[PDB]
């Protein structure tokens, strides 16, 4: 029967780095593919606490996920078991870059992610590596077909806790592990939040709503 059910649950793993600053993480999560939300719970595992916003790592935890209306191809679904990678640049706007990279699969029943990440540049003093963010507002993500993947266009704003916000440049290419359907240009419209953490986010619990539209 259907490759995908209802009910998915996923593992995560990410390497990264920030600044330097070298950490892995490991967590789960759980959601309803077809009905575009999902949890999942994050600990970091090696380099706590992380010296810097926790923002920055948590669109990097998941696009089986999104609600798609019938008529539009769910490029991330159809290319399951095998799955998708993704590659990700956020330019922010004081200067500091992630770039990541993705790989997801469908494996003894559930989905697996395996994440990289590369933070350079966040100055010292800024909100980032001083955590001085809130979380981001909804999103709109652009997808469009583009040289055999989709590409995925956000600009990005980043909550300061004092008000205020902080800005981010962000595109994606998404690319199935073998040829499947790509629908035409549209948006994904997202909203993240962190819903629980502990004092020094070692243990982090995120929720994300998404949902495809014309
Ligand atoms: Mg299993």
């Amino acid at each position: 029967m259907a490759i995908i059910k209802e009910f998915m649950r996923f593992k995560v793993r990410m390497e990264g780095s920030v600044n330097g600053h070298e950490f892995e993480i490991e967590g789960e999560g759980e959601g309803r593919p077809y009905e575009g939300f999902q949890t999942a719970k994050l600990k970091v595992t090696k380099g706590g606490p992380l010296p810097f916003a926790w923002d920055i790592l948590s669109p990097q935890f998941s696009k089986a996920y999104v609600k798609h209306p019938a008529d539009i191809p769910d490029y991330f679904k159809l290319s399951f078991p095998e799955g998708f990678k993704w590659e990700r640049v956020m330019n922010f706007e004081d200067g500091g870059v992630v770039t990541v990279t993705q790989d997801s699969s469908l494996q003894d029943g559930e989905f697996i992610y395996k994440v990289k990440l590369r933070g350079t540049n966040f100055p010292s003093d800024g909100p980032v590596m001083q955590k001085k963010t809130m979380g981001w507002e909804a999103s709109s993500e652009r997808m469009y077909p583009e040289d055999g993947a989709l590409k995925g266009e956000i600009k990005m704003r980043l909550k300061l806790k004092d008000g205020g916000h902080y800005t981010s440049e962000v595109k994606t290419t998404y690319k199935a592990k073998k040829p499947v359907q790509l629908p035409g240009a549209y948006i994904v419209g997202i909203k993240l939040d962190i819903t629980s953490h502990n004092e020094d986010y070692t243990i982090v619990e995120q929720y994300e709503r998404a949902e495809g539209r014309h």
